[PDB]
């Protein structure tokens, strides 16, 4: 098998965020990759929220495991929560830093994706 990585999500933090129309933005992430899902808790009344999750997906394949999605949403009532925007990222091995400009604000996070041993190039396929 090629094309395997351990990817890990992390430093998760946005600014200036716009999610109400009376208060502040109430955001959580949903981050998304090869068919596996998880939901930040919800940082209440703040536009430029900090997040300390650190998202493990374990051993993934970054040739064809989809793009990393990263969804800023809002928390009104549950069934009523605000999309605030979304990120498609195709991952690559290493370290890399990543900034998704959304219709008002910001959201930054980085990531680590090792190749699993004997694997190497962008995407582990060698
Ligand atoms: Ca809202
Ligand atoms: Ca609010
Ligand atoms: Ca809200």
């Amino acid at each position: 098998q090629r094309g395997l990585a351990h990817l890990v999500v992390s430093n998760f933090r946005a600014e200036h965020l716009a999610g109400d129309a009376d208060t502040a933005t109430d955001a959580y992430l949903k981050v998304f990759f090869g068919g596996q899902e998880f939901r930040t808790g919800v940082v209440w009344n703040n536009n430029n929220p900090r997040w300390t999750d650190k998202m493990d997906f374990e051993n993934v394949l970054l040739s064809t495991g989809g793009p990393l999605r990263v969804q800023v949403w809002d928390a009104d009532a549950g069934a009523d929560d605000d999309l605030l925007g979304s990120c498609d990222r195709s991952p690559h091995s290493g370290f890399h830093e990543v900034t998704c400009e959304l219709n008002h604000g910001r959201v930054k996070f980085s990531y680590h994706a090792k190749c699993l041993p004997h694997l190497t190039g962008g995407t582990c396929l060698e």
